[PDB]
């Protein structure tokens, strides 16, 4: 579990997202796994604007913050799970760490911000879903 808050929006994994994310829908994308819903409170994250490529993210499967180089945001195959057949996840960014399944929506951060939030793992590796490119988040 986790989300992104900033705005009046809040970011979460489409996998994850509840009734009221469905019902407040501002957009959607499954080759994403993201999901972006309305609220009625203001959200004090700031999004990163950036190329970097370290950063820190939290896992709560081992209730720790670790430091990882991650790769640039491209299409990765994505096994099958109860939420999506195989297929090509865009936008997806890799590292080596610590990764399980109840991980996804922990926050990836550079010095600007949010990157982006825990989405896939496993085998040593974990994927996070980029958030930069949305710049309408805040504005
Ligand atoms: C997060 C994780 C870590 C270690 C082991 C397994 C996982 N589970 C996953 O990778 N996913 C299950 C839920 C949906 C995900 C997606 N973006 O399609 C894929
Ligand atoms: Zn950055």
């Amino acid at each position: 579990s986790g989300a992104i808050y900033v705005g009046n929006y809040r970011v979460v994994n489409r996998h994850l997202a509840t009734h009221n994310d469905w019902a407040n829908l501002v957009w959607e994308d499954s080759s994403r796994d993201l999901l972006v819903s309305s609220t009625t409170a203001q959200g004090c994250d700031t999004i990163a604007r950036c190329d970097c490529q370290t950063g820190v993210y939290y896992c709560s499967s081992r209730r720790k913050h670790y430091p990882v180089s991650f790769s640039k945001p491209s299409l990765i195959f994505v096994e099958a799970s109860e939420y999506y057949p195989a297929r090509y996840q865009s936008h997806l960014m890799l590292a080596v760490g610590h990764s399980e399944p109840g991980d996804c929506g922990g926050i990836l951060r550079c010095q600007h911000g949010v990157v982006g939030i825990v989405s896939t793992g496993g085998n040593g590796l974990v994927g996070f879903a980029d958030v930069r490119d949305l710049l309408w988040l805040d504005e």
